[PDB]
């Protein structure tokens, strides 16, 4: 078929929450979306799983950790995740200092993605179009903190989590990886996969 654009792609399938996001942190890091289009749809995807994996989990009023998928949450439950990726700089460390300050959690050394306040730690999120476990260790070896989980994501349903501890339910893992096939899928119909899965 046709091949088209990423741009297009990214504009078209992500919501602009996000796609905004994304674009406010290539900018400031340097890099153009409009020429790194495969990274811009990787941040993007990124961002998105970041904000899937909090979705739907509360702490409820006893303090345990629950699923709630109705719009409208109960009011006294609290987000069990704190979201740190998609914010600038300057925010992102302010909202990790209060969780170390507030929890006793020691504090990283770069920014991760979420906060667990069930399991009481930080979460990197990671999303592959190659093996997870090469992706895996090569995370590892870039944060070494040691006390940060890591969770990787492949694009063909692939997961690797620190010490084998997934942290979530097969349902909330499998909306992700439901959603990273239809990604994928989609690419594909548009003829822009080959590239941006070699592209990692
Ligand atoms: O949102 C981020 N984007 C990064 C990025 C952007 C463009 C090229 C390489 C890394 C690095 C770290 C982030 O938290
Ligand atoms: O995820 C980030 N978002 C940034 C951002 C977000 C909104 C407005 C300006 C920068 C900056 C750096 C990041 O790593
Ligand atoms: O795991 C991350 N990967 C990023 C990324 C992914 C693809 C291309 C450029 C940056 C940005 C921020 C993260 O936490
Ligand atoms: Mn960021
Ligand atoms: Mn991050
Ligand atoms: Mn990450």
């Amino acid at each position: 078929g046709p091949l088209g654009s990423m741009e297009d792609f990214v504009r078209q399938c992500f919501n602009p929450m996000i796609v905004e996001l994304a674009e406010k942190a290539m900018k400031e890091y340097g890099e153009d979306p409009k020429i790194e289009t495969n990274k811009f749809a990787a941040i993007c995807t990124h961002l998105e799983v970041c904000f899937m994996y909090s979705d739907f989990h509360f702490i409820d009023e006893r303090g345990e950790s629950i699923i709630v998928e109705s719009g409208d949450p109960n009011a006294l439950l609290k987000h069990r995740f704190e979201i740190i990726e998609g914010r600038d700089r300057i925010m992102a460390w302010t909202v990790v200092n209060s969780i170390c300050n507030t929890t006793g959690v020691e504090k990283p050394k770069f920014l991760p993605d979420l906060y667990d306040y069930k399991e009481n730690r930080f979460i990197e999120i990671g999303v592959t179009r190659r093996e997870v476990h090469i992706y895996y260790l090569e995370k590892a070896n870039k944060i070494k903190s040691e006390k940060t989980h890591i969770h990787i994501f492949s694009f063909t349903g692939e997961e690797m989590a620190t010490k084998a501890d997934y942290t979530l339910d097969e349902e909330s893992r499998a909306r992700i990886k439901t959603r990273l096939f239809t990604i994928r899928q989609e690419m594909a119909s548009r003829s822009l996969w080959d590239s941006f899965r070699q592209s990692e």
